[PDB]
DNA sequence: TTCAAAAAGTCCCA
DNA sequence: ATGGGACTTTTTGA
């Protein structure tokens, strides 16, 4: 349970916090890291100390006690009053104390300012000039129920339904910051567009000054761990300036180890660089530069619409066990299970732009199962074989679910018609016309027009515009970006999505119609697909006036 | 009763 | 062995 950071965001995380300090002003700066670990941050933070107070000896000599201050004097210094450290592993901290300890290689046994303890339930008695350091992330599986109701009860500004632990991290260290410090620090990237983040947002923007987000999107800063990267640095500096520095990446292949330092990496051309108003954000952080603001702007203002307002949404079935309910099509076992209780199944690789694959699958919808006499053959030979998985099910230790039906099988009239469907974690919009009455997990993703708004929207106009490059790029300018070329489509983002109607409708409408006529053929003629496509993102780059 | 969110993802291969 | 690519379950709070 120990991630090393890597040393050049280490070495930038640092000098963010420290470069400017005014060691002569103060030379009894507090530095903390309240996940230390084996002091991947501390240990640079003491070189750097170390070159700050020797490069000033003689200065603060003279201006302070001239005993005091002596180069023999920096190693202890700097153990009794700057560096602090707090972390839950004794093994760690015993590691990094014999590291501080050699750092100079008894004379008076000096104290080393490092704690043993969670860092969350902690009583810290005085507040710090300088944090850093990499949080731990634990989210709402993963975490213990037990701590999670401590988590709900006491830290209940930042932490809610799906947050996660590292939420309360960024509070505690908001908290524990003295007025005018700094904190710099390296988390996941999603609280800055998910639901879960809108308090954690709240907070961080109500309380410090946000100086700087370097967002790595997709590149993968930490080793043979999936998890997508971001760098915060904040204060709690008097000032009337409220604009922060964004470093967005280009490119997410690239490699972090290209020069000596992140910030040569940052002013280059593989990222791209852009300010934003702290006053002038929403719930939402639009971070996006002035062309794509524009560009969002644009259609935010044009449109009248959203899905939300003429559709329907609705989350797939969740069987709790697939390997008990879903079966090969082919599979010689579905001989024993009525017709009737067999569904069509696709996975979210079986949406396509504007159509769905043929399924391959087969869902039980077990619900319409009686009882365990009339059909036993079902139950003995293909969903009993998880019956222990099955019956370990939440809903059936509280008895809610009888073991062999599904968790939550929804509502099969919902799937049961005309639909539009779309993946849940995908590199591109891809919105299908349902034809076939697909049933699917919760990786795919379906709505329905109300019936009210029939009249305006059709499925094939919808699915014309959802599938444009138009909307490609409108929908990931506020999408949750989960790792390299994944974008999540969720109904909270997705239902956003505003729409429009005009005098283009109807040749949008003809298009799509065109598309998905070619779409199902037997000799598929693919490529006058992606010109009717080109043709039809013109009509709409001329009704959003872009 | 029953919705929808959640990557320190998961798993495989060259 | 690692780094990169294809793909995505069900636990969980509200
Ligand atoms: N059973 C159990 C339930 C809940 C928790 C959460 C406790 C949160 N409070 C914590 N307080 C201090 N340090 C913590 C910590 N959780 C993880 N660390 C350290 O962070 C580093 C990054 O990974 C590592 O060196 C971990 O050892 C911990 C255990
Ligand atoms: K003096
Ligand atoms: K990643």
């Amino acid at each position: 349970g120990i991630y090393y950071t890597p040393k050049i965001i280490v070495d930038y995380i640092v000098k963010k916090t420290l470069k400017n300090h005014d060691i002569i002003k103060n030379p009894y700066p507090r530095i903390l890291d309240i996940s230390c670990g084996c002091g991947n941050f501390l240990l640079e933070v003491y070189d750097i100390l170390y070159d700050l107070f020797e490069e000033n000896i003689y200065e603060l000599k003279k201006k302070y006690d001239e005993n005091y201050w002596t180069v023999d004097n920096i190693h202890r210094h700097i153990l009794n009053y700057c560096i602090y450290g707090a972390d839950i592993d004794e093994k760690a901290i015993s590691i990094l104390k014999d590291s501080l300890t050699n750092k100079k290689v008894d004379e008076s046994d000096i104290k080393i300012n490092l704690f043993c303890c969670d860092s969350l339930k902690k009583k810290w008695r005085y507040k710090f000039d300088y944090i850093v350091g990499n949080p731990p992330y634990i989210g709402h599986k993963k975490l213990e129920k037990k701590y999670k109701k401590f988590l709900l009860e006491k830290y209940s500004e930042v932490y809610k339904d799906k947050a996660d632990l590292y939420f309360c991290f960024y509070k505690k260290i908001i908290d524990i910051l003295k007025q005018g410090g700094i904190g710099s620090v390296i988390t996941p990237r999603y609280f800055l567009e998910s639901l879960s983040g809108k308090d954690l947002r709240e907070y961080i923007k109500s309380n410090v000054n946000v100086q700087e987000i370097v967002d790595f999107l997709g590149a993968n800063i930490f080793k043979n761990i999936g998890v997508s990267s971001c760098i915060l640095t904040f204060d709690k500096k008097k000032t009337k300036e409220t604009y922060i520095d964004v470093f967005k990446i280009k490119n997410e292949d690239i490699c972090i180890n290209k020069f000596e330092t992140l910030e040569e990496l940052l002013k280059s051309s593989k990222f791209e660089h852009f300010n934003i108003n702290q006053r002038l954000l929403s719930d939402e952080w639009i971070l996006v530069n002035k062309d794509d603001e524009t560009f969002y702007n644009k259609i935010q203002e044009k449109c009248k619409y959203s899905l939300e307002d003429i559709a329907i949404s609705f989350q797939g079935i969740i069987t709790g066990c697939d390997k008990a309910f879903i079966l090969s099509k082919d599979d010689v076992k579905l001989n024993l299970v009525d017709d009737k209780f067999l569904k069509c199944w696709i996975k979210s690789k079986n949406i396509n732009k504007y159509i769905v694959d043929k399924s391959e699958y087969r869902l039980i919808y077990s619900n319409d199962i009686d009882n365990e006499n009339t059909n036993k053959r079902i139950l003995d030979e293909i969903i009993g074989l998880y019956k222990t998985k099955l019956e370990n099910r939440r809903e059936c230790k509280s008895g809610i679910r009888k073991w062999y039906e599904l968790q939550w099988g929804r509502e099969k009239l919902f799937f049961e018609r005309k639909k539009i469907m779309y993946p849940y974690k995908s590199n591109e919009n891809r919105f299908a016309i349902d034809y076939d009455n697909n049933f699917s997990s919760a990786d795919v993703y379906s709505f329905f027009i109300k019936e009210e708004y029939l009249d305006k929207f059709s499925y094939e106009y919808l699915v014309g515009i959802l599938n444009s490059s138009v909307y490609d790029k409108y929908f990931k300018i506020t999408a949750k970006k989960m790792s390299k070329n994944i974008y999540d489509y969720y109904p909270n983002k997705v239902m956003k999505i505003r729409i429009f109607r005009d005098n283009n409708y109807e040749e949008i409408e003809n298009l799509s119609k065109q598309i998905i006529s070619i779409l199902l053929n037997k000799s598929i003629d693919k490529g006058k697909v992606e010109k009717l496509q080109i043709k039809m993102d013109n009509l709409i780059m001329d009704s959003l006036g872009i």
